[PDB]
């Protein structure tokens, strides 16, 4: 049955320059980053609350793990690692919260959500910035 599981390719991207700036990436970078993100591909498996998501590039390829309601570990949009714990805000959407293991930073959270009409939409936050990026099937 039709849930997060898929292979989803990207057809929209906003605000994610806005996003590494906050975060302190360079503006050659972050031009980088803004054409790279046009390959944005994500294959996720979901069973119950257990998650597996792969999120690749062109060049780049991570892999996470996660249990709806357990602490897991991964990294920031920009790689500082991070301590990570989702909670289901519906039924086909998530909203995880993360804190740096080192160091001080801003704010940052990240949404996923299935739409009716078969959109998965993420969204991350740094302060009061949001990148909304929408993906289809492929
Ligand atoms: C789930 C997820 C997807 C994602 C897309 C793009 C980037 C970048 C850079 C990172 C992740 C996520 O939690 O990212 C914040």
């Amino acid at each position: 049955m039709p849930n997060f599981s898929g292979n989803w390719k990207i057809i929209r991207s906003e605000n994610f320059e806005e996003l590494l700036k906050v975060l302190g990436v360079n503006v050659m970078l972050r031009k980088i980053a803004v054409a790279a993100a046009s390959k944005y591909a994500v294959e996720i498996k979901q069973e119950g609350d257990t998650f597996y998501i792969k999120v690749s590039t062109t060049v780049y390829t991570t892999e996470i793990n996660f249990k709806v309601g357990e602490e897991f570990e991964e990294q920031t949009v920009d790689g500082r690692p991070c301590k990570s714990l989702v909670k289901w805000e519906s039924e086909n959407k998530m909203v995880c919260e993360q804190k740096l293991l080192k160091g001080e930073g801003p704010k940052t959270s990240w949404t996923k959500e299935l739409t009716n009409d078969g959109e998965l939409i993420l969204t991350m936050t740094a302060d009061d910035v949001v990148c909304t990026q929408v993906f289809v099937r492929e």
